[PDB]
């Protein structure tokens, strides 16, 4: 397991968190010095718990699937929360089995579906430490609107910080002040399997993506990425999507 308190939080502790729980993730090998995540894990190893605190001490506990650092649900006391699709509905015969009662929420996990039932895109939704806070408060008890915010706010703070490093250096600004994620931080989000899938097919093409992938680089400006020689393969992606998922 891993486990992030928000009292006490500063930008060296989140950091060390998200090294913590890249590090929870297997690998089998690395391609160009990113850690490939595993095609697939059967049962219940399949699924990493993530547990968070809240600046006043109180919990949620995240599950993870390890193959693709997809959040699939999390507990709250005794009451446990899953996505409305299958990977999800399977993690629920696996997690928080003990929990008095399962609540599949009304909607999937995807950015498109959350969006939708938060009123609002990725873009216009402040992010940062203090909002991961207010996400684990709002995730306590039962708000479904309320709920689909706090888990754009979760995912982006956990799971794409694991992915991007430029993405968990983005939280550390944010440690003590929320601020709607960069352009850049978006652009990565959305291109991750993309640049999983070109730098996995790079290993037998001599570096070169055999298609380019666009993204916003750190100066908003758009940017082609054609080989592993690019920032953001030797310094910016931590985890590799597997090519089989
Ligand atoms: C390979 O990527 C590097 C770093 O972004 C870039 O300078 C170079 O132009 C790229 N090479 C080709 C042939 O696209
Ligand atoms: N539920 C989720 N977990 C991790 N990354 C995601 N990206 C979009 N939805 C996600």
């Amino acid at each position: 397991d891993v486990s992030f308190r928000l009292s006490g939080a500063d930008p060296r502790s989140y950091g060390m968190f998200i090294k913590d729980l890249r590090n929870a993730l297997p690998f089998r090998e690395k391609v160009y010095n990113i850690p490939l995540l595993l095609p697939s894990v059967s049962g219940a190893g399949r699924y990493l718990l993530m547990h968070l605190f809240n600046y006043d001490g109180k919990t949620i506990t995240v599950a993870v699937d390890v193959t693709n650092v997809y959040i699939m649900g999390y507990l709250a006391d005794t009451t446990s929360y899953f996505f409305n699709e299958p990977a999800a509905e399977l993690a629920s015969q696996y997690v928080f089995r003990d929990a008095r009662r399962k609540i599949t929420l009304p909607y999937s996990g995807n950015y498109e579906r959350l969006q939708i039932a938060a009123g609002k895109p990725r873009e216009k939704i402040p992010i940062g430490l203090p909002a991961l806070d207010s996400a684990i408060s709002t995730l306590l008890h039962y708000d479904s609107t309320a709920a689909a915010g706090a888990l754009l706010v979760l995912i982006q703070t956990t799971a794409e910080a694991a992915r991007f490093k430029y993405i968990e250096q983005q939280i550390q600004e944010r440690a003590y002040r929320d601020e709607v994620p960069s352009l850049a931080t978006i652009s990565l989000e959305n291109s991750w399997s993309g640049l999983s899938k070109q730098i996995q097919l790079a290993q037998g093409n001599n570096g070169i993506f055999r298609t380019p992938i666009v993204l916003v680089d750190n100066k908003g400006n758009r940017v082609q990425i054609t080989n592993v020689t690019s920032k953001v393969v030797t310094s910016n992606i931590q985890l590799l999507l597997n090519t089989r998922n």
